């Protein structure tokens, strides 16, 4: 309850109760948001389409990285949940926009391209979220595959591994797999590698021709090997 100062409401004493309903009110930097019963509201709220954590002893808008149900949020200087790529210290940090803002990691676009915020205790980080260094590397994350410079960033298009050609999204940076059309050309990408193929090959029981030197889906009359 706020027991307002004197002259608050209606003309109250000092430390008088007053009605307070639907409205912020900051005392010494400290925020608080009152509902309709001018009872100052805790825990998850939204107000004005924006995110705040009303701590459940306090009441008061948590302001900065802080832990809850042992998950990381960045709630910015006046309340705010923010979402995004975060700097703490010397260590990058993402939160998922569409995830409650809650922190996670993978591979996301940082001010210079994709990074790897590992989890904890990674190839070389221990720190759950930070980006560690990956440096000319293939990362493969539930499934979706990655590769990452000298600069631990990652890339899209066409990529030559090991002498094995692949394509990446430069949208996205996965590896193609199945058939696609690049550039109005079709190509096939096995499933389970993401190999470009070459050569003949048969798919779903259909023989298909691709060119050994640019894998490039045969169409149209073609002679191989003297055969048309």
């Amino acid at each position: 309850k706020y027991f307002a100062p004197a002259n608050t409401h209606n003309n109250n004493l000092e430390g008088q109760a007053i009605v307070y309903q639907n409205k912020f009110l900051t005392i010494n930097g400290k925020k608080y948001y009152f509902d309709n019963n001018s009872k100052a509201i805790t825990g998850w709220q939204v107000i004005d389409d924006k995110k705040y954590y009303f701590n459940s002893n306090t009441a008061v808008a948590d302001t900065n990285l802080c832990t809850i149900n042992n998950e990381k949020y960045y709630f910015s200087y006046d309340g705010i949940l923010q979402n995004g790529y975060i700097t703490i210290g010397r260590l990058n940090f993402y939160f998922d926009s569409n995830n409650d803002s809650k922190m996670t990691t993978g591979v996301f676009k940082g001010p210079n391209g994709f990074e790897y915020f590992a989890p904890a205790n990674t190839y070389n980080n221990n720190l759950e979220g930070q980006a560690i260094v990956y440096q000319n590397k293939f990362l493969t994350i539930n499934g979706k595959k990655y590769y990452f410079d000298n600069k631990s960033k990652a890339v899209t298009g066409w990529q030559t591994i090991d002498g094995k050609k692949y394509y990446f999204n430069p949208n996205t940076a996965i590896a193609a797999m199945g058939w696609q059309a690049i550039d109005g050309k079709k190509y096939y990408f096995n499933p389970n590698t993401a190999i470009a193929t070459t050569g003949w090959q048969t798919i779903d029981g259909k023989k298909y021709y691709f060119n050994p030197n640019t894998a490039i889906a045969a169409t149209g009359w073609q002679a191989i090997d003297g055969k048309k």
